[PDB]
Formats: structure tokens, C-alpha cells, sequence
């Protein structure tokens, strides 16, 4: 940040209205509010529809909500449009701007080769009553584009004459080119935040600052947040969508924000992973989400609805017991679950299948059992028959078989769009990446709420995504890293 000063830097973030916000975005954002805060600054929202819906206004500002980013002031590009006209005006009447009709093929590698087009010594009162024409919507002012008169011989391609002003309330629209450096002095900001994959721009950006004698924005340089297996383009994206592969933006296979937080992933790791760092792999992000909300997540319990096997202590009886125990045991203030038990539970087959005649385990929050016999129904196992022993390497996670009080669970698990790392591309799709299983759950997880991030023990980590009639809960899958 070349300088900088402590109560007099102002950034701003200026995404486009033409779709969603994706992660990428969400590190350009989060920079922006990064460098305005470390000097006391202020950071500006700019709705950027130089070359233009308000569904995508309304999704941004709630992304940036759900990011916790605040902004002094929101703007658009627009309500500088007869300002930049303006400014356009000035430029033709120094001799830095002129009108051309020259082809797109044709201008296109005249800067190539960099010979001077027809019209780039064209006078100033033509270049003036073309750029009228091209204001009214004349058919010669759809022939016309206004370009800036630097050096077609520049080592520099962006040098090479770019176009400002294009005819297509307004018959003419401002290039990005022309747009972004007069915006941004006018606005106040002091340091414009761009990815380097436009990095030849910066001297053209401050060519058009200084040859209007305006104040000078300093650039702030970042590199581009791309991930593997994983697309956003917004061409992409929407073929994902009309084809029934997902049916919502906000899918949780989607790097869109919307999709990432659904997915389980939090602001703070999202944050934390843009600092502590040719494409990006998901698993650090999940790990460091991981690490985040692992000791302030309450534990529940969780078996396989269809496989599981049901274990008896012959010793007690069918009275429920009723114990509070706490949530997460390391954090003691996350608060009590309730515990039910009795005769009767619900344990894995993959666990079932590992329990030797007389050995003695552990149910975790209960106490250590004695297993006396494997009773295997045809080849399988039907039940197990065990000892209560309350007061070992086989600890296991349980269930009390009380249907009426256990929670009925879809686990969504998901796998990556895609199968490479990065015309004939959706061969290379997994259509067949959303995994569901049914579970039973603990009866105190009915406690909790939509959005709620927890862990089923011995599991992996969730968040509740919806609740469905007959409180069936929707659980999402977090990975882990
Ligand atoms: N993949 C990305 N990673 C980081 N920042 C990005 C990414 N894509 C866009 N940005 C930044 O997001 C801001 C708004 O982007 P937007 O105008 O929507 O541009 P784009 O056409 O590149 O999507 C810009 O500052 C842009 O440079
Ligand atoms: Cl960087
Ligand atoms: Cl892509
Ligand atoms: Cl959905
Ligand atoms: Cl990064
Ligand atoms: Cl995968």
C-alpha cells in the first residue's frame, strides 16, 4: 500500500450486477475490507454496470452481509456516466482522443502491428460532431468508437490507442478501460485493489489519470483465488444449472459464497485461509475450517438407520434413565444435552461385526459393557447380548432404541463437480456426486436450528441444512481436510 496514511485511505469493491458472488470474489472483498481497516480507512461498495438486473444487486449485498463486510457508501458506475462524457468531451478538444471506424479485425492487429489508423489524426471539430452522432444513435455513430490517442508503437498493448467510449437512457457507454481509473479518482479512492491478470493495465490506468490532472490512485496488486476441480465461469455455472445437475445457485457443490457457507465453511476460515497463503486445493480451506469450529460445535450421536444392530444389557431393565451430560466436553460452558438409556441400543454393524465373544468395551458417555454372545441369524448378525459393567482400546458411539424419540437424518455428502483440475469440457463432469444415507440420531439433537454446525461422533462434521415435515432433518456434510 505505497503511501499510505493512517485516516486517509479509502478502497472500494466493485463487482459487477451479472451473476452471483463466488469465493474468489469473496477474497478480492475481504482484501479490500483488509487494507481499509488496517488505516483506519473507509471502503466503498460501487455496483460496477458501466457495460450493462437488481436480483444480483440484492444477492451481493447479502453475500457481503453474510461475509460480516459494512461499507460507508454504495455507488454506481452509472451515476458518472454524463461526467465521464464530459471528461470524454475534454479529451478530444487536447488532441488525446479521437473517433475511429475502423474494423474490429482490422483494428485489431493494426495494433498488432502498430500502424496508425485512418482516423487517429482525424481533426478535433470531426472527432467532436462523430462522438455526437455516436450520442444520438445515428448508423454512422454505430460505425464510431472513441479511443485514446497514446502510442500505437508502445511496448505496451494496452498502450496502443484503447477504446473509451462505444455506441451500442444512453445510445454510448464507457469502456471499462476509460471508466475505472476517472470513477475511481472522483470517488476518493486512494488505493484501487485489482487482480494481476490485468497488470499491463496500471500504466494506462494512470496515463488517463494524469492526462486529465486528476488525483492520483495508487494500485494495490493481488493475485487471482482459483481452485482445483472446480469451475466459475458464469457460463459454466449456469449449463450446471439448466441441465438439472443441481437445481439451485445456492448447491453445495458450488463455489458460489451462497454454496460455500450451505456447505459448512465459515467467514472467519475463509478469512484466516486468504492470508496464511496455478490453482488452490480445497482441503487446507476445510482444514483450517476444520480447526475453527472443531472445539465450539456440540458432539451428537449417530447410527446407520437400515444396518444397525441391536445390542441388550440383560442385566438391566426397561426403565429410561435420564442423565444430562454436556454438550462438547473440552468447552464445559457449550452448555447440556440430555441423555437416555435403558436395556436396549442401537449400535454399527461395522462396529458389531468387530466384538468378540467375552470382550468388555466402552460406550462413550456411558460406561464399559461386557459382551457375553454374537447371535448371527443366518449368516448375518441379528443381535448381541452384553452386560452393563459401568463402574479399554473398543470405545464405540450408541443409540437408545426408543423410536419414538430418535431423529430421522439424511446425510448429503458431496464430491466435486468435475474431474480434471482445470467445446467438448462436459465429459469431464461427476453427475453422480450427491451421496445420501439415512440415520438415526441422539434425541437432544432435536434442540437444534437451521444453519447449526455440529459433529456426529466418530462421523465427521455437519451443518442442518433444513428441517422437513415430521421434523425429518437434512444434514449437509462438512469435509474435513
Ligand atoms: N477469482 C477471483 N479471485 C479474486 N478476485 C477476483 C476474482 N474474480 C474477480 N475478482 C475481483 O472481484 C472484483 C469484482 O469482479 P467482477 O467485476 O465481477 O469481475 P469479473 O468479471 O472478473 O468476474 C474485482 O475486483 C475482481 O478483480
Ligand atoms: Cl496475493
Ligand atoms: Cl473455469
Ligand atoms: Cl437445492
Ligand atoms: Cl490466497
Ligand atoms: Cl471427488
Amino acid at each position: 500500500m505505497a503511501n499510505a496514511v493512517i485516516g486517509n485511505v479509502v478502497t472500494r469493491f466493485p463487482p459487477e450486477p451479472s451473476g452471483y458472488l463466488h469465493v474468489g470474489h469473496a477474497k478480492a472483498a475481504f482484501l479490500n475490507n483488509y487494507y481499509a481497516q488496517m488505516y483506519e480507512g473507509k471502503m466503498l461498495l460501487r455496483f460496477d454496470d458501466t457495460n450493462p438486473d437488481i436480483k444480483y444487486e440484492k444477492s451481493i449485498i447479502e453475500d457481503l452481509e453474510n461475509l460480516g463486510l459494512k461499507y460507508e457508501k454504495i455507488s454506481y458506475s452509472s451515476d458518472h456516466f454524463d461526467l465521464l462524457e464530459k471528461y470524454c468531451i475534454d479529451m478530444i478538444k487536447m488532441n488525446k482522443a479521437y473517433a475511429d471506424d475502423t474494423g474490429v479485425e482490422d483494428m485489431r492487429n493494426q495494433r498488432g502491428e502498430g500502424i496508425e489508423s485512418i482516423n487517429r489524426n482525424n481533426s478535433i471539430e470531426k472527432n467532436l460532431e462523430l462522438f455526437n452522432e455516436m450520442r444520438k444513435g445515428t448508423e454512422i455513430g454505430q460505425k464510431n468508437c472513441i479511443r485514446a490517442k497514446i502510442n500505437m508503437q508502445s511496448k505496451n498493448k494496452c498502450m496502443r490507442d484503447p477504446v473509451m467510449y462505444r455506441c451500442i437512457k444512453y445510445k454510448c457507454y464507457p469502456t471499462y478501460d476509460f471508466a475505472c481509473p476517472i470513477i475511481d479518482s472522483i470517488e476518493g479512492v486512494t488505493h484501487a485493489l485489482r487482480t494481476n491478470e490485468y497488470s499491463d493495465r496500471i500504466e494506462q490506468y494512470n496515463w488517463f489519470i494524469s492526462t486529465l490532472n486528476l488525483r492520483k490512485v495508487y494500485i494495490y496488486e493481488f493475485s487471482r483465488l482459483a481452485f482445483v476441480k472446480t469451475v466459475m465461469s458464469k457460463r459454466k455455472l449456469k449449463w450446471f444449472v439448466e441441465n438439472n445437475v443441481v437445481d439451485s445457485w445456492v448447491d453445495p457443490r458450488f463455489p458460489t459464497i451462497k454454496g460455500i457457507l450451505r456447505r459448512g465453511l465459515t467467514k472467519e476460515a475463509l478469512f484466516q485461509f486468504i492470508l496464511e497463503q496455478n490453482l488452490m486445493q480445497w482441503d487446507k480451506l476445510w482444514s483450517i475450517n476444520k480447526q475453527i469450529i472443531d472445539p465450539i460445535i456440540p458432539r451428537y450421536a449417530a447410527v446407520d438407520k437400515n444396518s444397525s444392530i441391536l445390542l441388550i444389557l440383560t442385566d438391566l431393565t426397561d426403565q429410561v434413565i435420564q442423565k444430562e451430560r454436556d454438550l462438547h466436553m473440552k468447552n464445559k460452558s457449550l452448555g447440556t444435552c440430555n441423555m437416555y438409556y435403558n436395556n436396549k441400543y442401537l449400535i454399527e454393524l461395522e462396529d458389531a461385526q468387530t466384538l468378540l465373544e467375552n470382550e468388555e468395551i466402552t460406550l462413550i458417555k456411558l460406561g464399559n459393557i461386557i459382551i457375553k454372545n454374537i447371535e448371527k441369524e443366518n449368516g448375518k448378525i441379528k443381535q448381541i447380548n452384553a452386560l452393563s459393567n459401568f463402574h479399554t482400546k473398543k470405545k464405540i458411539h450408541w443409540l437408545p432404541y426408543l423410536p419414538q424419540q430418535l431423529i430421522t437424518c439424511t446425510l448429503y455428502e458431496y464430491d466435486h463437480l468435475i474431474t480434471v483440475d482445470k467445446d467438448d469440457w462436459t465429459n469431464f463432469i461427476n453427475f453422480n456426486s450427491k451421496h445420501e444415507t439415512l440415520v438415526y440420531a441422539e434425541p437432544s439433537i432435536s434442540s437444534l436450528k437451521v444453519s447449526d454446525k455440529f459433529q456426529f461422533e466418530r462421523r465427521g462434521y455437519f451443518i442442518l441444512d433444513k428441517i422437513d415435515p415430521h421434523h425429518h432433518l437434512h444434514l449437509i456434510k462438512i469435509p474435513d481436510g
